[PDB]
């Protein structure tokens, strides 16, 4: 039982992200320690991070031959 309201949802921001990025390649194994480094939980970290990388091979901008 929910409402399309803010609460329970969280949107990350440009800063959440870089962040997020720079830390979990650190310690793609610490996502527990990252949470609290970063302000979100462990999930919320790896979920948002993995999301991330999909996201941006679908940008337009095509990849980098690698």
């Amino acid at each position: 039982g929910s409402s399309g309201s803010s609460g329970k949802k969280t949107e990350w921001s440009r800063e959440e992200e870089e962040k997020l990025l720079h830390l979990a390649k650190l310690m793609p194994t610490q996502w527990r320690t990252i949470a609290p480094i970063i302000g979100r939980t462990a999930a919320q970290c790896l979920e948002h991070y993995e999301f991330l990388l999909d996201k941006a091979a679908q940008r337009d901008s095509g990849p980098s031959s690698g």
